[PDB]
């Protein structure tokens, strides 16, 4: 039940245009996870929307 957050394992620099920098420990939203491994995801620090590296996150307890 419920949603489910996902925060961030590392620190990531994005280097394309749609993609999000982020900090570890920074929480997300998951948008989209039906496109592939980027998921477009909303940050719950910042507010933005954009492309995170899946591989970067896991769900929060």
């Amino acid at each position: 039940g419920g949603v489910t957050l996902f925060v961030a394992l590392y620190d990531y620099e994005a280097r394309t245009e749609d993609d999000l920098s982020f900090h570890k420990g920074e929480k997300f939203q998951i948008v989209n996870n039906t496109e592939g491994d980027w998921w477009l995801a909303h940050s719950l620090t910042t507010g933005e929307t954009g492309y995170i590296p899946s591989n970067y996150v896991a769900p929060v307890d």
